[PDB]
C-alpha cells in the first residue's frame, strides 16, 4: 500500500494508445498477466487496489467493470459520484493516495496498483518515493496518438528477476513481447 506499482504495455515506439484503445489488437495472455499481477495480494483477507483515470474506466467493457476482485479507484475532477461499479471517486491523485492510507482500508488494502491512462503514469511518475513499472515490451512498432513517459535508466532500475514473473519472450497472434519491471525507492 506504500509502493506505488504502475503497470503498463508499451510497444517498440513507446506507444500505449490509439483514438482511446490499445495500438495493438487484444492480447489475451498480456491480459492474463496484468490480471494476475494486479489481482494477486501477498495476504488473504486483503484485497490489492487499482488507480485509473476516467477516460481509461469507460474504455473497460462495461461487462468487466469494476475489475473484479480488486477496490477499484477512478480519478475525475467532473464527476462528482464514483461511476457505477466503482469502490471510490478521487479528485486528484493525492486525494486517492491520502485515501489508502486512513487505517479504515488498514486492514483491507495490500498492493496498490496505476493501470492508466497516459496522463496518471505521467502524475505518479512525478512521485517522490517507492515506485514500480511493470512494463510489457511489445516489440513492435504500432501507430500510436499516446506515449508512456521516458523510463531514465539512471533514475529506474531494472530488475534483473522478480518473484512471480517469467522474463522469456513470449508470442501472442504473432506479436512478441516480454515482461520488466523497474524500481525507483524511497
Ligand atoms: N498501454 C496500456 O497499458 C494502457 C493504455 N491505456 C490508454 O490510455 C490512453 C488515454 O490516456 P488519457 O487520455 O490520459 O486518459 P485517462 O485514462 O488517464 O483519463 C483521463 C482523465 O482522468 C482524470 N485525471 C487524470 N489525471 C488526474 C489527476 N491528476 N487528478 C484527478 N483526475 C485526473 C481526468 O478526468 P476528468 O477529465 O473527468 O477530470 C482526465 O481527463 C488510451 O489510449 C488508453 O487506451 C489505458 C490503460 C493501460
Ligand atoms: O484498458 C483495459 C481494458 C480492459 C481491462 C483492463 C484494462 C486496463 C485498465 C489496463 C490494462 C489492460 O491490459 C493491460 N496490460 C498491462 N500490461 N497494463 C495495463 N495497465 C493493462
Amino acid at each position: 500500500v506504500r509502493p506505488l506499482n504502475c503497470i503498463v504495455a508499451v510497444s517498440q515506439n513507446m506507444g500505449i494508445g490509439k483514438n482511446g484503445d490499445l495500438p495493438w489488437p487484444p492480447l489475451r495472455n498480456e491480459f492474463k498477466y496484468f490480471q494476475r499481477m494486479t489481482t494477486t495480494s501477498s495476504v488473504e483477507g486483503k484485497q490489492n487496489l487499482v488507480i485509473m483515470g476516467r477516460k481509461t474506466w469507460f474504455s473497460i467493457p462495461e461487462k468487466n467493470r469494476p475489475l473484479k476482485d480488486r477496490i477499484n479507484i477512478v480519478l475525475s475532477r467532473e464527476l462528482k459520484e464514483p461511476p457505477r461499479g466503482a469502490h471510490f471517486l478521487a479528485k486528484s491523485l493525492d486525494d486517492a493516495l491520502r485515501l489508502i492510507e486512513q487505517p479504515d482500508l488498514a486492514s483491507k488494502v495490500d498492493m496498490v496498483w496505476i493501470v492508466g491512462g497516459s496522463s496518471v503514469y505521467q502524475e505518479a511518475m512525478n512521485q517522490p518515493g517507492h515506485l514500480r513499472l511493470f512494463v510489457t515490451r511489445i516489440m513492435q512498432e504500432f501507430e500510436s496518438d499516446t506515449f508512456f513517459p521516458e523510463i531514465d535508466l539512471g533514475k529506474y532500475k531494472l530488475l534483473p528477476e522478480y518473484p512471480g514473473v517469467l522474463s522469456e519472450v513470449q508470442e501472442e497472434k504473432g506479436i512478441k513481447y516480454k515482461f520488466e519491471v523497474y524500481e525507483k525507492k524511497d
